[PDB]
Parts: C-alpha cells; sequence; structure tokens
C-alpha cells in the first residue's frame, strides 16, 4: 500500500522539523531569557524528536519493504517573547502532531493493513504521554512569579503503567 | 567579531546538512546492498555528526555572546550504485569537513581572537580521526570481494594520546 | 625575551593584588549584605586567584630561567552599595584580566616563543570559565527579589571537555 | 573597644606581608641555592601564615562587631647570600611575630575584654610552635657541610598535648 | 606540503642517532665511572628517545600521507673525562634538540598545516620536560662531593598539569 | 681474549641494523600494503631485536670486562614488491642470524672459554625459535588469495619446554 507509505514519509519530515526547531528553542531560553532548565528540558524534547521517533519510522520501512525519502526544510525567523509564549507554542506543535497521528492510524485501519496499526498505536500512546509532559509545565506559569522558583520546580521535575 | 560568527554558523548548519545525509546513506546501505554492518557504521558516524559537533558550537556561542542562526534544506534525490561508491562519497565528504576547518582556523588566529583558536583545535583533531576511522574501511573493498568477509571485519571494527 | 618576562611579571603582579581585593569583598558582604553564601563564593574565586594562578608562574620561571620581581600595593578604600554592584564589579575585573591575558599571548607568539604560547593556553581558558561562572550569579539578580531564594540558589550551585 | 580594633588590624597587615615575603624567598632558596626543599619548608609556612592566620581575625571581626581594613604594602629589593643567612632571616621574622602578639595579648588583658583573651591564646601557642619548627631546620646548618645530607633531612622532616 | 616533510624527516634521523649515542654513555657510565645508577637514568632517556618520539611520528606520516626515510649513521669515538662532563654533554643535547623542535613549529605555523601544529605542541612540552629531568641531574655535581650520596639521590630520584 | 670480543661486537652491530630495517619493514607494510596486523608482527621483531637482543651482549660485557664499540650505517633505498617478498626476505636475513650465532658459537668452544659457550647457549636457541615463528607466517601465502583471510589469522596469532 502506497497511501500508508506516504503519510509515514510525512510523519518522517515532520519529525526532523520540529527536532531541529525545538533545538533553537532550546539555545534561545537558555541564552535569552535566562533559564537553563527551560534549556534542559527542550533539548531533552529535541533528543526524543529526532532520535527514536525517526528511527523506528526507518526500521519498519526496512522490515515490510517501502521507500524512504529524506527533504528537510527549516528556517526559524521568528522567536516568541517571553518563556510562556515559547512554551504554548512548543504545546501547540504537540497538540498538532497529536491529530497528524490520529489521521495515520485512521487510515492504515481503513486500509485493512493491520501490521501499520500495531505500529502506529505506539505513537497514539507516545503523543498523549508527551503532550501531558509539557502541559505539567505549561501550567507552572500560571502558579507564581519569581522565575527561580519555577527553576528549582522543573529542577526537581527532571533529576504509568498504560501511558508512561 | 562578526567574522568568526559567519563561519562558526556555516560550520553548523553543514553539520546538520552532513548528519542528515548520512542517516540516509546509512538506511540504504542497510536496505539494498544487503550489509547492516555498514550501515551501523555510517549511523554512528550520523550520530556523532548531529550531536556533540553542533552542540559544542550551541554552547560556545551561549558562552561568548555571539547569535545562532537555524537554516537547514536537504533533498537526497541521488545515491551511488553499489557500496564501493558509496564509502568513497562519505569520505569525499570528510576530506571536504577537513579543509573548511582548516580555513576557521587560519581566520581565527588571523583575527587575534585566541578563544576561538583553542576552541577550533578540536575540530582540527577530530577531523583527521574521524577521516581515518573512514578510510580503514574503503581501504577493506580493494583486499577481497567476498561481502561476508568485510562485514565480519567490520563487525569486529565496532565490537591513541594525540588524535584518538 | 625579556618582553615575556615583563609581561608574566605584570601578570604575576595582577594576580596577588585581586587576590586581596576578593578576600576583603568576601568578607565585606558576608558582614554587611547578610549573605554568607555570596560569601563563600568570592572567597572560593580569591583562593583561586591566589593560589595555583601565580604558583604556575612561579613554577615556569624556575623552569625557564626567568628571574621573579615581588611589588604589591592595594589599599580598598571604596565598597559597592549593595550586592548588585559588588558583583558587577567582581564582573568587570574578570572582563579585564581576559584582555590582559590575550595581549600576552599575542606577544608571545609575536616573539617566536611558543614554549609561552603552550604556557598561557592555560589562562586564555580559565580566563572564561571564571567569567562564565561569575556570569552565571550576576544573571540571578536580574531574576528574583527575595534574598533567601538567591541564597539556596547559590547554595546548591557551590554544593566540560573543551573549557571546564 | 578600637585599641583591640587596631591591634589585630596591625596583625592582620603584618600576616599578609610576611606571607608574600616567604614566597618569594622560596622561589629565590629553589631557583638560586639549588635547594628544592628548603624551598617546599618556606612555601608550607608561606600558606600558613596567608591562611588560617588571616581567616580566623577575619571570622572575629565577623563574630564580634568590628571593621576591617585592607593595606598591604611589600617590595622585596634585597635577599642575603646563602641558606644559612636566609633561614636566620625566616628566624628573626618569627621571633618578631611572637613580641608583637604578646603585646596584644597585654593589651587584651587590661581592657578587661576576656573574649579577646581567649582568642589571642591561640596565637600565643603557635607563634612558639613555629618558631620551634624554624630553628630545628637553623640548627642544621651548624652540623654538616655536604648540602645533599641537609636535603634528605629536611625531606624527611616535611615527610604535642600543649604546643603541638 | 614537502617542507614539513623533510622537517619531520630530520627529526626522525636526529632522534634515531640520540638513542643509540645515549645507550653507549648508559653502559660506559655504569662500567667506568662506577656510578650504576647515572647509567640507569641516561638508560631510560635512551629508551625514551628510540621508542614513543618516533613511533609517534611514523604513525603521522601513515595518517596524513607522507613518505618515510630511513638513513642513520653514528660512530662514538669519543668520551668525556669524568660523569660531570658527560652529564653536561647529555644536557647540550638536549638544549640543541628544542631548538630544532622550535624551529619546526615555526615552519608548520607559516605554511598554514594546523594539524602538524598540533601534532607539534607535544613535542614543544616534552623538550621542555626532558631537559628540566636532566638539569635536576647535572645540579647535583655542584653540590657535593662523595659519590655514593648523589648515588642515593639519583636512586630515589629514579624510585604536572601542564608540562609533566 | 679478543676473538670473542671482536665476534660480539659484530653481533651487535648485527642486531642494531637489523632492528632499524625491521622498524622500516613494519611502516611500509602497513602504509603501503594494506595490512597493519603483518605490521605489528614485524614491529614484535623489530623491538625484540633492539632490545633484549643487545642489551644482554652490554651486560656480559660489563660483567666479565670487555670494550663496547658503536658504529652503525643504515641505509633502506630499496623495498619488495608485495607482502610474500617481504616476508621471505625477512626469512632470509633470520636464516643468516643463525649462521653467525653458529659461527660464534664454535670460535667459542675452540678458545677453551665456558663461560662464552654458557653465554650464547640463550642465542643458539632463540635462533630457531623466532626463525620458526616467521615461517610460520611465511607459510601463510602459499595457502590462500584473500587478504582479509591471513589477517584474520595473523590477528589470532598475535592475540615450549625447550625451544620455547
Ligand atoms: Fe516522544
Ligand atoms: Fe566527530
Ligand atoms: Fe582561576
Ligand atoms: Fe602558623
Ligand atoms: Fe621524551
Ligand atoms: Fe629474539
Amino acid at each position: 500500500s502506497n497511501k500508508i507509505n506516504d503519510a509515514l514519509n510525512q510523519h518522517y519530515k515532520l519529525n526532523v522539523e520540529l527536532g531541529l526547531v525545538y533545538a533553537h528553542y532550546a539555545h534561545v531560553a537558555d541564552d535569552e531569557f535566562d533559564m537553563p532548565y527551560l534549556g534542559k528540558f527542550i533539548q531533552h524534547l529535541s533528543e526524543d524528536k529526532l532520535g527514536v521517533h525517526k528511527e523506528y519510522i526507518s526500521d519498519y520501512f526496512k522490515r515490510n519493504g517501502m521507500k524512504l525519502k529524506t527533504d528537510v526544510s527549516v528556517a526559524v525567523k521568528s522567536i516568541p517573547s517571553d518563556a510562556k509564549a515559547l512554551i504554548q507554542e512548543v504545546y501547540a506543535r504537540e497538540n498538532e502532531v497529536r491529530d497528524h497521528v490520529k489521521a495515520i492510524a485512521k487510515l492504515a485501519l481503513a486500509e485493512d493493513d493491520y501490521e501499520s496499526f500495531y505500529f502506529i498505536q505506539w505513537y497514539v500512546r507516545d503523543g498523549l504521554k508527551d503532550l501531558t509532559e509539557v502541559d505539567d509545565v505549561v501550567k507552572l506559569f500560571n502558579s507564581s512569579n519569581d522565575k527561580l522558583i519555577i527553576e528549582e520546580t522543573i529542577k526537581e521535575m527532571v533529576e504509568h503503567e498504560i501511558w508512561g
């Protein structure tokens, strides 16, 4: 089936682009907003987005017999004003990748291709896991106004059976 | 100094592009040329190119006070015919990054910016180290004709005080 | 060469004077500004400035055959108003010692005296390391207004491969 | 009481000056008189003179409520002829610091300031301890004429309940 | 570049010749001057001169792509009169190899060949290290006149972070 | 006896020359014939030829009362075409040193100098041991034609009561 091929290629592309964008956001949050631990958090997100999230697609392509296509285009020319807008933008990106994964899963189940469904279950779980991990931090900036308190909270954060 | 800034930005861009290209080459060498261990070798190269090689530039920029710029554009539309041409192309890329690093070091020393010189010494070493690691394998395909012998050699390979 | 001798003697003198000044600043920050941990931080700076930073110059003089000269004159008759101005003054002193080291390195390389260059590389690294360590704390007083939060941050602070 | 303040400030100044002078003497004894172990001995003396001997005064000032004053002036323009005159000069400096401490203790007891007396007991002990440690070595150069025998003796030296 | 090739070939030749000469001097100091430990010292020097000091040049030639040339010519027909002249001659040889290394480093930096500079830094350090190790012993024969005292000193000698 | 002196001096000279020649052959076999393990083998041979094989003669000369003479002259201006001719030349050198040792032993026994006979027994054993070790490898190139198989054999080789 070529529809699953196209959808998984789109997901590969999206994952690479998000990895690079998150890396840049982590750097700019460390260098300008004077919050190194928000930088470490977004850097861990970027590493997970550039590692297993695309290595698994490459491996599945090796295993079932599809063709891979590399095509990336990223140019970060705009950044938000403070840490709150930055973390809300990261949250929106996660909320979008959730819907993309849902669309791929529906397409796979409508093709009678149950190996691809069993494959995409991992993503329909990890999407919610990571969105929750990011929402836990976007909730912080609604709770206090001293930067160092939020810093220590995120520090102790970085220091389940269904989802986790 | 802005010249060092421009040169290091160019190096950042080059490193990201090479990382992606090497990842694709590793996959296509595993999937088509029936050599998984050449795939593992090129994958380790891609990981080193996408990790520390750009994280160190990001950290140095954080530390001295320069501005980072993300701009990538990669589209792999051509691949070689057999493993020998693939490994020779990888070798050529390494031979090019060597010259790029040499130019950066000359520019840094001609600016009276000795912190950047002390910083780029690491790269003028790692360039030769990695070029040697790749030449060791491009020498293999001039020595035998059975694929599995080369496979076992690379397997035992993956299994100094100045350079290393 | 006598020019390198004069430059290294000037550096010896500067290091001794900075050691004493930092010791006094640590005491006055402990006794008046009610911040003992800022005192401990500046005391560790003073110890590093009065120890190895001049012992290494004495050793190099013993080793290559130059003459040492002791001449100190310090009189701290003015102190800043609050901890922020104190830490900014410490930062300025670090930013000055950086330029002094850069000048010595240029002079050494222009003399064809490569042993002195290999010797001063240690200083062109440690300058950036220590300036970063002090900037990390001068960033704190732009982030909060409760003294004890900054205290706990510095406490957990006191509790790399290129630079560090 | 301000008299104790003045006396302890004088002792602080004297200790810093002696520290620097002893450091220079250690270097010149290592570099010219071809005796590295006499250098190590005088260096340990200089470290003890520049460390606890003034840190304790700084701490006591923090604790009782007096003001500290930093004012140093050292210029070593003359050095003795051989190791014997050097060690005799060090001995004379110790014999002088003994009398200075005795004067401070008398002044403290004549003021009805018994905390300062309890504080200065440590110094009236350490003075005799260190003078004895130096006399043990100035006795050596009255016993032999081979430099290396004295060297081995001092080496094994560097390798009580009332005083010690 | 062929100039660096010629210079490194000259250094290879010089190192082999010095190795052989030092071996002969060690033997003759053991057999005639009745000092076995001076023999052991000079033998360790000869081993370091014949081992890594030329193996590293061979390895660098393998690594960058230059050609090696073996041409040796040694004939020890004259020896000094006592141990003092012997150790002073060894010292002079070290003082000469220092200048040879300095010339090679200048030539490398004037060619814009920074890999050779990074390579020769090791030698510009080891030269000073070894010259200091030999001067420590040539200082002994200015301190005493009993042979066995010097023997025990050298015995305990044979029994840093920048240089060492 | 001076005849034994002359013969042992000749053996000393021969051993030094063979050491240097073998070192060069090891390098050229690593750099040109693309066989690093043959290089390691010949390097171990060169180390044994330059170490104990001449240190024992130096020690025996110290012990019985003869005079040592250093005179070397080597110029490697010709090398064979492939690894087989190289290893056959090494074998011929071993076959020659065997006969030289036999001649020395006959001369010693014909002089009624039984200490020299007891001394040379070690060499009349080690000659056969080393010739066998080299013949084991010159037999390999008569058994296969893939370079990497021979490589793995020599690798596992490098990884008795009369002779050994
Ligand atoms: Fe994830
Ligand atoms: Fe690398
Ligand atoms: Fe420091
Ligand atoms: Fe003391
Ligand atoms: Fe050495
Ligand atoms: Fe042998």
